[PDB]
């Protein structure tokens, strides 16, 4: 019986190579890109919420289907929590090992998460609209409550670009929660496509995600220059500073997660190995990925949601937060889980069909 929960969850987690994809299988389980949600928002949003939105791209039909609803979902009763993957995975993979199993079946926390086609790979300003759209959508089906954020890589930096170009979002988010974003690209994507950046032809093949997420990148300037550089709503960032190997700089101010704050919306800025230097395991080695079962993480996640603002270094007890490797609830077992989920992920980032160039061309309306 245990050998068929595992079995499943391998099976899961090949569907999510587009290798295996190509052969016609598709997302299973909790990564499904083609979920069926039959409620009407109480409003229109689509193709516009606000006349000030950018214009979606994208169906209707295909924005709807990558969000992932749980039978358990209670469609406003608690607060909705939204949960973002990042490049070359999928919401139901990237977090079901960690945050989202914590935030399973509690008072404060009601998650539902996006499974976007061609795992995070395509172009970032639609990945964009995909976070636009579900934030709309989540609120006008539950009794248009606030909804909260969480993400993973570049998933960040898509809710950043679904704020900065769909104002009507930011109405509706009381908490954004990033952990390990990358708000001002990552050089390693120059390096690794061997890439000038500014939309250049460079000589390394790349998807079009992992072009635009180069720290000097047409989708970051564009995003930056327009207001993506500062919070729009609570921003409780959580990074890495020993060491992201996806994103660099992280550490410090100059961290590619440090979001600044000024339109004082309030905002936390959490190196966990600032943060909790001196108490414990969890101010020790943390990859792009393991930074998901820091207990810092997580405490900051929970403070954030049961409290008005952000999480709040100050107020958590760093002495016991800081005392573990792993978020309490997880095991060592959770640290193994995301390791294949990285795997997995660069996998896709390495084999992907649509490798290109050049950084997709800006839409009209970031220009
Ligand atoms: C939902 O979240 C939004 C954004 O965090 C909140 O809107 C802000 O509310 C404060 C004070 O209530 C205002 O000063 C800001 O200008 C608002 N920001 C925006 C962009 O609207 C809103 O209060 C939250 N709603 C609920 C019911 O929690
Ligand atoms: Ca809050």
């Amino acid at each position: 019986n245990i050998f068929e929960n595992i079995a499943q969850q391998i099976a899961d987690g090949l569907s999510t190579l587009t290798i295996v994809q190509a052969l016609g299988f598709s997302p299973s389980g909790e990564n499904s890109e083609t979920n069926s949600n039959t409620r009407e928002p109480s409003t229109t949003i689509y193709p516009k919420k606000s006349s000030s939105d950018a214009p979606y791209s994208i169906t209707e039909e295909e924005l709807r289907q990558a969000i992932y609803i749980p039978s358990d979902f209670t469609y406003g009763d608690k607060p909705p929590v939204i949960f973002v993957p990042g490049t070359g995975s999928y919401g139901g993979i990237s977090f079901g090992s960690n945050l989202r199993k914590l935030l399973t079946g509690v008072s404060y926390a009601d998650p539902v998460w996006l499974n976007v086609p061609d795992a995070l790979l395509r172009d970032a300003q639609t990945n964009g609209e995909f976070v636009a759209y579900a934030i709309n959508y989540i609120s006008g089906i539950s009794g248009d409550a606030n909804v909260s954020v969480v993400s993973w890589s570049q998933g960040g930096l898509d809710t950043q670009w679904a704020f900065t170009y769909w104002p009507s979002t930011r109405a509706l988010v009381s908490d954004f929660v990033p952990v390990s974003p990358d708000f001002h690209g990552t050089v390693l994507a120059n390096v690794i496509c061997l890439n000038p950046g500014a939309g250049g032809v460079g000589l390394g093949p790349c998807a079009p995600a992992v072009l635009q997420q180069e720290y000097n990148s047409n989708f970051v300037t564009a995003l930056r220059a327009a207001g993506g550089a500062d919070a729009y709503v609570p921003t409780t960032s959580v990074f890495s500073g020993f060491l992201d190997e996806i994103v660099q700089p992280q550490s410090g101010t100059g961290a590619s997660a440090y979001i600044n704050d000024a339109r004082g919306v309030g905002t936390t800025n959490a190196e966990v190995q600032v943060v909790c230097k001196g108490k414990g395991p969890a101010g020790g080695f943390y990859t792009h990925e393991s930074l998901l079962v820091n207990p810092l993480t997580y405490a900051l996640l929970v403070d954030a949601l049961t409290h008005d603002g952000p999480g709040s270094v100050d107020r958590l007890d760093l002495d016991t937060v800081c005392s573990t490797v792993v978020a309490p609830g997880l095991g060592l077992d959770a640290l193994l889980e995301i390791e294949g989920v990285n795997v997995l992920a660069a996998v896709n980032l390495l084999t992907y069909s649509d490798r290109r160039l050049a950084e997709p061309a800006l839409m009209s309306y970031a220009a």
